[PDB]
């Protein structure tokens, strides 16, 4: 059971040891397409690559994009984890969103972090300045945005200019999650996660939600681990039946390096334990997260 195991790891100060134990057991699968010379400029980070067996293929030409399908069989939820698109891969990114029928995009980083450019500016910032990705023949329009104190929700219109079919994509942009760090509180993380959940973006009627940060493994892995653990617990209505470390190891069969620090692992435990209160029927804790997260400020 998570609470007892969590209390033990703190009491012994062994989060680092628990975390390398997961690094050491994680799966190792080949990434030969990602390492092809013709794909070097499609990878943001030399050491962050999708496994061949789970990589998303574009229906083009060159089908490579740095993105992985995390298919959680038991939870019955899939996610697409991907790096922050580069200047030359923004068209690929939206082609993947289109082809995979995703409804939601979860962005856990800022475009500029810590001095450096972690993500291209791949969505329009003004309604009147739409973007056209010439190479993939898609048009992208900012329809509206709801700016909260530490995150922003945007409605975008994605249009395939070939067919002139159009889709509404929701963009969930977490603004205050430092790279290699943790959210300010479980409440602010869970308040955000439940905004994504309530949008319908995670429904099985849609394609997999697209989740990214800069590399698509650290913050992105933390978000997916927490969500999947809560969903597994929700389906069984049994918190004590969730083995978080085995869930993480299952996810790392599909993408390397998910969760980059022991403290991100520790935070995942904190989010799931707190989120269990909502899952097991204390509805009022959601509005309590909304308060603690100070979303309504500025
Ligand atoms: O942009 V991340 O270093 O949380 O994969």
């Amino acid at each position: 059971e998570m609470e007892k195991e969590f209390e033990q790891i703190d009491k012994s100060g062994s989060w680092a040891a628990i975390y390398q134990d997961i690094r050491h057991e994680a799966s190792d699968f080949p990434c030969r397409v990602a390492k092809l010379p013709k794909n070097k400029n499609r990878n943001r980070y030399r050491d962050v690559s999708p496994f061949d067996h789970s990589r998303i293929k574009l229906h083009q030409d060159n089908d490579y994009i740095n993105a992985s399908l995390i298919k959680m069989e038991e939870a019955q939820r899939s996610y697409i984890l991907t790096q922050g698109p580069l200047p030359n891969t923004c068209g690929h990114f939206w082609e993947m969103v289109w082809e995979q029928k995703s409804r939601g995009v979860v962005m856990l980083n800022r475009v500029m972090e810590k001095g450096s450019l972690k993500c291209a500016q791949y969505w329009p910032q003004k309604e009147e300045k739409e973007m056209i990705f010439e190479d993939t023949n898609l048009k992208l329009t900012l329809i509206s945005e709801d700016i909260k104190s530490y995150y922003t929700v945007r409605q975008l219109e994605l249009e395939n200019l070939t067919t002139q079919e159009t889709r509404e994509i929701l963009h969930f942009h977490y603004g205050t999650w430092p790279d290699f760090g943790v959210p300010e509180s479980p409440a602010s993380f869970l308040n955000f996660l439940f905004k994504v959940r309530e949008s319908g973006s995670l429904s099985p009627e849609h394609g997999p939600v697209v989740v990214h940060c800069s590399a698509g493994i650290g913050r992105s892995g933390t978000f997916c681990l927490a969500d999947t653990c809560l969903l597994l617990m929700d389906k069984r209505k049994d918190p004590s039946s969730v083995d978080i470390k085995k869930v993480l190891l299952e996810m790392r069969k599909f993408r390397m390096g998910l969760i980059q620090t022991a403290d991100q692992l520790r935070f995942s435990y904190l989010a799931v334990i707190e989120g269990a209160k909502f899952i097991m029927g204390d509805s009022s804790v959601q509005d309590q997260w909304k308060e603690l997260s100070h979303e309504d400020l500025e």
